[PDB]
This record gives structure tokens, sequence and C-alpha cells, in this order.
């Protein structure tokens, strides 16, 4: 179980709603982002790859406000971050994001 999928547990079937490891709230969400962020010094590729899912959720939704206010919150912990990693978890969250939104949604 990833960080996330440990999180889901704790928080029964999936949200229809944009969500990660359950939580659909943007406070919740952003709790998460925090702990997961500010605890976890190596993060899995999984827990990474849900947060790139959780994202073009939101672009699926049309809720690109939302979308902007998680990029921007992760990108401001993850560079505060010692770790290099998390600076690089974050280029690969952007990337990946990127590779769904142009071929996608031709942007």
């Amino acid at each position: 179980k990833s960080f996330f999928d440990k999180k889901r547990s704790e928080r029964g079937f999936r949200p229809a709603a944009p969500n990660l490891a359950g939580a659909v709230e943007f406070s919740d969400v952003k709790t998460l982002l925090k702990e997961w962020i500010t605890t976890i010094s190596d993060p899995m590729e999984e827990d990474i790859l849900q947060v790139v899912r959780y994202c073009t959720d939101l672009i699926e939704e049309k809720d690109l406000e939302k979308l902007d206010l998680v990029i921007k919150y992760m990108k401001r912990l993850m560079q505060q971050s010692v770790e290099s990693v998390w600076n690089m978890a974050f280029d690969f969250i952007l990337d990946n994001v990127q590779v769904v939104l142009q071929q996608t949604y031709g942007s």
C-alpha cells in the first residue's frame, strides 16, 4: 500500500468526483499533500502518479481553478523541501499533466 492507498483506507467505494485518496474537497486534498510532502523523504512513483491522475481528473471536470491552486500549492511545498527528489517529483507531475493536456485537450 502506497502513501495515498493507506490514506484511502483510513477514509465504501470510489467517489465519482475528482479525488485524491478518496478526498474530494480542496481543503482535504491540501492537507493530504502537506502531510505527504512534509513527512515523506522518498516518495513512491505510485503516489506521484496518483497526483497526476487527480490533476487530469480536474481537467476532465473543467475545474481549472482548483487545478491551478493545487499545482501552485504543491510547487511551494515541494520546492521548499530540503530533498532534491521533491523538485524532480514536481517536474515529473507537470511533465505528465502536459502530455495529457496536449494529446487529449489540444493544449
